[PDB]
């Protein structure tokens, strides 16, 4: 089998393809021959050292879809031959064969392809807990969502529309703005050209917003707090431009007795029952075509070109999801 | 009239009594002959410069209770002779006569004395919003509340008890622990001698709590976060030992996808209607004896002794509220 691994932290150039022989699964694991592998921004945090792995050398990626080749002795709910997707495996999904704790994998419905599954499983579960659990978005509600033409962004646009809500997205270029509107964003502010705070006040009739979903981190921190109503909720869930550090809590007071939370998938999708309820929702929305997750051909890369996938992702030149094909 | 004022930021010595002549109330103001003045930890942040005032020299205090001497034209709900309390005046309540924007004052029912009112208005309004709005405490709920024998603390112990909840308080001495338990704390932890986190887990049988109310700030930040369940709420509402600065938001993820808020009274009691709602609930509790707010005779100081009152407050040698008497 082939897997990608890195022996030191650094830029995309530290990623290296290496041959190996997969071990049989533990009693509570299943072995999967990967058909499509998801790329996620957290993959770059781990590679660069912002999030250090358990140890080096290390594999990468926790998301992939494929066919179960073998099953551990204790595994009862899954069998060889089944089609599955997973978003939370031990590091190493950037591989042609990976072993995964069986409670973390979901059985893929026939209507959903491996490429569709790996393009949207981790990101869709994220959109689901963000809009339904962290804060419950209601019909007609206007709210802000950063980086709206990205992997998570484009899914967020479609889910918000399906909910009948009014997502105001931010994007870095004019073409991203169009993709976001096409996906379902009510209005879009280009935060590299416009004045985000003033446009947001204009768009909301001066009322501002009750919740801000911000994955960009460092660059938008202050601007996002300024788009919030008294006692509003700031959801910091990404570090795309850098982590948010050095904050004085007094600022939450000054800005209006605001709330802030910094969630992760692990904090919300913890049991098999949770993974199941969320997958059922997600899968039904993709199968019914309410959420489109097809991937641009230019954004599909051979597994061995994991390095080019990262350079491209980091350069901000993508829209929607990317994939690695084993 | 006599008022306390300071010409430069510093410790308690910076405060001085000066005679002055009261300006007539503005149109929307009422002039009050103060009978009892409140002491609040925030007064020290302003004096020390942590919360710098509009300009120097500056007056101090925003809480007092008294009799209305002269009403402004425009003022229609308060009449001369009315007894009132306020918690949100402009800086300067440390005075025998003060002008206050009428919307900030509430009529003080006869059964409640001026000392009782100035001992509990700002602090009682605070406990009301913290336990009823910032997070709604339920019957039988276990939660952590720091500095439980202080001004806000002793009122919190009593209200929590009235709510049927289980407040777990932290105090600095064994004597404060007895006071808190008598006031109504379910259990108390001496955070100067014990391991707060281990004691909290013990008391909760490993479950931990869903909410932590923390007015101490700097010293207890990391420990408070360690006392929370997944997705719990950290309410940082004070800076007794210093502001909480230099935070990296990743800590909220790391500790369990937590929420944090830094509220202030002005973020919650914003209109006359909100003030009336809160104050009616507080007044009934005091009138019925559910919340006792009688101040220790050694914690009543002459107005000119503002310096001593501050020294003593900062030394941690007080329990419950303190009053300045003009
Ligand atoms: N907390 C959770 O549970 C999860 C958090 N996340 C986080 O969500 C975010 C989105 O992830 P994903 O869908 O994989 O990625 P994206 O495909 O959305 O790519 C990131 C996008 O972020 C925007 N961005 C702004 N500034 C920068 C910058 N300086 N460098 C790079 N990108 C920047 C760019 O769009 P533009 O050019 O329009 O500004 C870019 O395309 C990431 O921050 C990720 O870590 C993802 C999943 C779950
Ligand atoms: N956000 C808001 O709306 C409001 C916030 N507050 C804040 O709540 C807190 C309580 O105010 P109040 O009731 O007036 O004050 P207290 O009477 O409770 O005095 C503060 C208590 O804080 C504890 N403490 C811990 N470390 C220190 C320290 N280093 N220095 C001094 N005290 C320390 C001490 O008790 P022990 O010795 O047991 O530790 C002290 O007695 C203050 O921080 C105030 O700023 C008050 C009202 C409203």
């Amino acid at each position: 089998a082939t897997r990608i691994e890195f022996h030191k932290h650094g830029g995309p150039e530290v990623l290296q393809a290496v041959e190996f022989t997969p071990a049989d699964p533990a009693e509570n694991e299943i072995q999967v021959e990967n058909k499509a592998i998801g790329i996620n921004f957290i993959d770059t945090y781990i590679r660069s050292g912002l999030y250090p792995p358990p140890s080096l050398p290390s594999g990468l990626g926790t998301e992939a879809a494929g066919i179960v080749s073998k099953v551990g002795s204790g595994v009862k709910h899954i069998k060889a031959g089944d089609r599955v997707v997973y978003a939370q495996s031990a590091l190493g999904a950037y591989s042609s064969v990976h072993n995964i704790i069986a409670d973390k994998a979901a059985i893929l419905p026939a209507a959903i392809s491996f490429e569709q599954a790996a393009a949207s499983f981790l990101k869709g579960l994220t959109v689901y807990y963000l809009l339904r659990k962290t804060y419950e978005i209601k019909p007609d509600e206007q709210f802000l969502f950063h980086a709206a033409a990205g992997g998570v962004g484009l899914i967020a646009c479609q889910w918000a529309k399906a909910l009948g809500a009014k997502l105001i997205g931010t994007v870095g270029t004019a073409q991203k703005a169009q993709s976001a509107l096409k996906a379902g964003a009510w209005q879009v502010i280009n935060y590299r050209e416009e004045d985000l705070v003033e446009r947001l006040k204009e768009i909301t009739g001066g009322k501002k917003v009750r919740v801000v979903y911000d994955s960009v981190g460092r660059d938008t921190w202050e601007r996002s707090l300024d788009c919030l109503q008294r006692r509003g909720l700031m959801v910091s869930f990404g570090n795309s431009s850098g982590a948010v550090t050095g904050v004085n809590l007094g600022i939450l007071n000054q800005k209006g007795s605001l709330y802030v939370t910094r969630p992760s998938l692990q904090g919300y999708i913890t049991t098999r029952e949770e993974l199941t309820e969320a997958s059922n929702e997600l899968f039904s929305l993709i199968a019914s075509g309410v959420i489109k997750v097809d991937v641009a051909e230019q954004q599909k890369y051979p597994l061995k070109d994991a390095q080019r996938a990262h350079e491209i992702l980091e350069s901000r030149a993508t829209q929607g999801s990317s994939l690695l094909i084993p």
